[PDB]
């Protein structure tokens, strides 16, 4: 099968434990074996929350092609789909999670440069989806994924549209024209980039913890926005601070986000100031907790060799 978008029988894949339980579906780790071809390839597989009509999966259908066109290192591909009284989606398993739980996980041991590379590598992928005509609308550190410590990758860009976020909730990612008027733009992405940015930066911190999201439209109208995270040089929180411009035309582009942390990433310690940096390292495949108790087939990398 030569197909961009892999149709998966049932028979063709197995759920073998939970990863996570997420707002529209639950994630599993399991194994692709695509009929006649004798090999397990990891996956991750998101089985969604609610049946849906024969209509609905038209829709589904057609924006799962988009996601599983997509070609860039920085950005996760949708192998497969399975659509049977349940949706079910399948990627290539990312066995070191998500970059949010990574950040908490590993808090004394991420130097500057890792957090500067994961900026510049986010970046790309953002501006890749944006040379694809594609709006994330949920960019979150949540949705990048860890392929290892030193590459990461976006994923999960193809929910909000079909979820219905352009017609009648991640309010503390969100920038205020989405709030208040449902704009969604390369521009809002760029928005969500900087909350994600401050996520990583604080290792981890929950945006505006214990306000209600009621009242994030109100304050983001008087000024206020997240604080400069302590590591950061004011170099650094400028950047965030001009992706939340209430003026989404002024904000950076992802082009110039990707110039900007390459230049502070050749010289990380003048821009963030973490004790310690200088002798800071990260679990390999061997080392890992996370990596074993996923892991321990062909990598899906492996298998696509075109
Ligand atoms: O697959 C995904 N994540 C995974 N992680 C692990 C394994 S798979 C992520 C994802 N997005 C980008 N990528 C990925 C993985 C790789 C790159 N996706 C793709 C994805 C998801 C969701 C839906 C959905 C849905 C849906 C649609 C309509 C209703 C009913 N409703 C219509 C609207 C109406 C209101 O107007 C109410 C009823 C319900 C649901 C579709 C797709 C896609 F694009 F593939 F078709 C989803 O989450």
């Amino acid at each position: 099968n030569q197909a961009l978008l892999r149709i998966l029988k049932e028979t063709e894949f197995k759920k073998i434990k939970v990863l996570g339980s997420g707002a529209f579906g639950t994630v599993y780790k399991g194994l692709w074996i695509p009929e006649g071809e004798k090999v397990k390839i990891p996956v991750a597989i998101k089985e969604l929350r609610e049946a849906t009509s024969p209509k609905a999966n038209k829709e589904i259908l057609d924006e799962a092609y988009v996601m599983a066109s997509v070609d860039n290192p920085h950005v996760c591909r949708l192998l497969g789909i399975c659509l049977t009284s349940t949706v079910q989606l399948i990627t290539q398993l990312m066995p070191f999670g998500c970059l949010l739980d990574y950040v908490r996980e590993h808090k004394d041991n991420i130097g500057s440069q890792y957090l500067l590379n994961w900026c510049v590598q986010i970046a790309k992928g953002m501006n890749y989806l944006e040379d694809r005509r594609l709006v994330h609308r949920d960019l979150a550190a949540r949705n990048v994924l860890v392929k290892t410590p030193q590459h990461v990758k976006i994923t999960d860009f193809g929910l909000a549209k079909l979820l219905g976020a352009e017609e009648k909730v991640p309010i503390k990612w969100m920038a205020l024209e989405s709030i208040l008027h449902r704009i969604y733009t390369h521009q809002s992405d760029v928005w969500s980039y900087g909350v994600t940015v401050w996520e990583l930066m604080t290792f981890g911190s929950k945006p505006y913890d214990g306000i209600p999201a009621s009242e994030i439209s109100s304050i983001l109208e008087k000024g206020e926005r997240l604080p400069q995270p302590p590591i950061c040089t004011i170099d650094v929180y400028m950047i965030m601070v001009k992706c939340w411009m209430i003026d989404a035309d002024s904000r950076p582009k992802f082009r110039e986000l990707i110039i900007e942390f390459s230049k502070m990433a050749r010289d990380p310690q003048r821009y963030l100031v973490i004790q310690g940096d200088e002798r800071m390292h990260l679990p390999s495949p061997t080392d890992s907790n996370f990596y074993r108790a996923l892991m321990d087939v062909v990598d899906a990398d492996e298998y696509l060799i075109p």
